[PDB]
């Protein structure tokens, strides 16, 4: 606690019910207000944070912004479909919650329990990644699952111990699980400061978590293919050639991550990535070899259609059903659900198209795609003296 | 210093009698000293010495200077003779304090140990908050400004931000390697601490010495560049030094009477310093405004000063490296073709600097520079032929890393480890070198890479790089009128 001053009692009363009525909910963002004063210094913290100075993690969000929509008019539009698969599933939306160590957290009494119920809850139901570091048993989570549809999945980071894991690996292939989420990532972490910050007051390798094999491989790799039949991704990738090395050790998926920048500050953001890999990918004819997908960043359904229209297989977000549910929980997290949904689909007509496979990219305009520029430091001087034109007044 | 001739005598109110700065008079300690000469050619503005002329002094002269002082700049016949008594009181200086009100203990007393543990210091940029809490209303302003409306200073840091990194994956880094090696030695980190002038205005106590220390004593340690304007002689931050294979750099600022130089640079050659680092970017001393906001809350040229002299030139440098075994570093390059030419003389490595901002406004980033120029370097089958640095605003390790990736021998920090050293010390300097190294090591790893050899081009995003922007002044009436979206309540 101790940075708790006893105003678990502003928290307090915030949490006992001044959350307003889970539906006056509007938007992804409304979540995360509320989550981050009423969660501990701790909780909020160890959630919100991103590497050193923030920027990739900010990055990532501002760069769906040099995206802009071509739409389509006098499209026939009143039904529309947004369900696709992935990793051979067929999956009711595009999206996948995604996956979020430690989520006791900001839900003590469920934790990732709360998130599956969340997924399955409610007329629509969507994938999940169970961390290799969940606060819950990958059993204790597994099952609590309502639907026997609602989809399933292991990101996973090795071990050091190549026992431990080639236990969990087939431990968990034994309990469902539709596949591999293997988080290259995070040999160290990141240097995650809003934390660090609080875990004190209120050659140093210590930062390299041993949980994390910080020597993992592509042959470590082409060995776990073998040692298993379900499919494998390969998440936290960060390049073109990186990509390429997925296809040619021919293995499954990829995410384009970077840990929704908690890893390493000036990491590009994904959908740059996307955006210029998907195309090479026609120039090698490895096409079809890879489904891709995206993440962090990720607030809108605009965000989420963009993401596609560019060539993901599937998109994801963490941390915002990750306050969903710590604060309805798995009912803030099918809201979220239910939100995001809705923005997928008023835009998907308001875009004129009808079918997630019909959302090629020519819906966009993308020319601004690299403006990615740092101004030069406005000019404090002149800017302190001059002064605007002022609006008429009112009277008396 | 002292000197005390044999003969003379003097007086405590008719040397009070010299006071106008065309004839200038001043007593020192037992001694008195005629001025008129040196005043105008006096490095910290002429100024403070007109405004205090005909003075005992000592306050304002023994608290900030270096020691062989007088002995060093005047010749042996304006060291005058002896006062005997001393003066009346204001007629001998309180010292020196622009702008300070007891206040120095809203100032003390956060000093007041009531800075934070140093284990609690998570980057650079704390130093530099608490730094700025409790340095001096002028050691704050003289650290810390820049030239003019400041650009090139915010500018030279900034720029990293257009640099963005493609990191390998699945590479096993369990064991990373920072160390690399520069001009000659070898060394532990690729980065050292640039030449700060008078660091006893934040460290009234060592200065210079204690920044030595924080760079031997530790395990990992770390080149500094001495200035040529310390607070402290060399001799004593170069037997300051607590370490052995501690390696220390001269800058030198080459002096209008040549000799002066000679002989600095000869000395510092005999306390076997390992490199000279020949500044060359201040011909004339740049402007830095926060700095002269202070004395007008108490010319054309009076920016030049013999001390720096403005009119050095290639054959100069040529003619340096000829009395030298050191090799020469020219520090303060700023574009691809002055680097040419240092390549062409064959000075052994270049720094691209433009002092942090304090000298030219409009001068580029450092960083964007040695971009476009290492490639070049290649180009004219002129490769290795030389060391390049690199300083200013660096205040990450990816930045460092930036930097190394992009053909960079090796980076400077200046202010912040005169900020460390000011609040904290020498440890302060460690505990800074220590935060830097790890951040390197750190994402040096995140990057998938283990040593300084791999950091390379191919690892950077450098698609915009040049993309230096300025946006249309925009909007007032609009803007004020716009009532952005809003988020959700609670409920009273
Ligand atoms: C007599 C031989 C002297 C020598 C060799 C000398 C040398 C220096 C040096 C290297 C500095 C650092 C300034 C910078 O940032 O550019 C300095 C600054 C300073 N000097 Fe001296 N100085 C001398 C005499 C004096 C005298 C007679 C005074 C009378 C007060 C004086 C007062 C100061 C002060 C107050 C500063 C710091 C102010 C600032 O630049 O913000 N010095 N001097
Ligand atoms: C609080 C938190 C915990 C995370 N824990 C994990 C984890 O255990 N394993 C993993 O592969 N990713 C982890 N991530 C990364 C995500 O799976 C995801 O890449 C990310 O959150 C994408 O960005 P976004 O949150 O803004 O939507 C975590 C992210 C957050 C915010
Ligand atoms: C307070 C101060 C004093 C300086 N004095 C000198 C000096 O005497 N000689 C020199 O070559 N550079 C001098 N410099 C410039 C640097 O050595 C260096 O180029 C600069 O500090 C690099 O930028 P940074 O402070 O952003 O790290 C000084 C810089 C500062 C901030």
């Amino acid at each position: 606690a101790p940075g708790e001053t006893k105003e678990d009692i502003a928290r307090k009363e915030q949490l006992k019910s001044l959350l307003p009525p889970l539906d006056n909910i509007i938007n992804l963002y409304d979540f995360e207000y509320l989550a981050s004063q009423t969660l501990t210094k701790q909780a909020w913290a160890y959630y919100s944070s991103g590497a050193n100075d923030e920027v990739t993690h900010r990055e990532n969000h501002n760069a769906y912004h040099r995206i802009f929509f071509k739409p389509k008019i006098l499209v026939d539009v009143r039904k529309v479909d947004i369900s696709t698969d992935m990793l051979g599933s067929h999956v009711d939306v595009p999206f996948y919650v995604s996956a979020t160590a430690l989520c006791k957290l900001g839900n003590p009494l469920e934790g990732e329990k709360d998130v599956a119920r969340g997924c399955g809850q409610g007329v629509t139901k969507v994938p999940q990644m169970i961390s290799t570091l969940a606060s819950c048993s990958p059993e204790e989570i597994i099952e609590a699952a309502p639907s026997d549809k609602q989809i399933q999945w292991y990101q996973l980071y090795v071990n050091s111990d190549r026992k431990i894991t080639d236990d969990l690996v087939k431990n968990v292939e034994k309990l469902g699980v539709k596949a591999l989420f293997v988080t290259v990532d995070a040999p160290s972490l990141g240097q995650r400061e809003k934390d660090m910050k609080l875990k004190f007051s209120n050659g140093a390798s210590r930062a390299l978590s041993k949980f994390i094999d910080p020597s993992l491989t592509w042959k470590d790799i082409e060995e776990l293919k073998k040692k298993t039949k379900l499919p494998i991704v390969i998440k936290g990738v960060q390049r073109t050639e990186d990509v390429i090395k997925a296809a040619e050790i021919g293995v499954s998926g990829v995410v384009l991550s970077n840990q929704g920048g908690r890893q390493l500050d000036f990491s590009r953001a994904p959908i740059e990535v996307l955006a210029e890999t998907m195309p090479i990918l026609e120039q090698r004819n490895l096409k079809d070899k890879l489904e891709v997908f995206v993440d962090g960043g990720v607030r809108r359904g605009t965000d989420v259609l963009k993401a596609l229209c560019l060539g993901a297989k599937g998109v994801g977000l963490g941390r915002p059903f990750l306050y969903a549910n710590s604060c309805y929980g798995r009912n803030g997290v099918e809201k979220a659900i239910e939100i995001l949904r809705d923005e997928i689909e008023m835009s998907m007509r308001l875009l004129g198209v009808t079918s997630i496979a019909e959302l090629k990219p020519d819906l966009l305009d993308l020319s601004t795609l690299k403006a990615r520029t740092v101004g030069v430091p406005n000019d404090v001087l002149y800017n302190e003296v001059y002064e605007g034109p002022t609006l008429t007044e009112f009277e008396d």
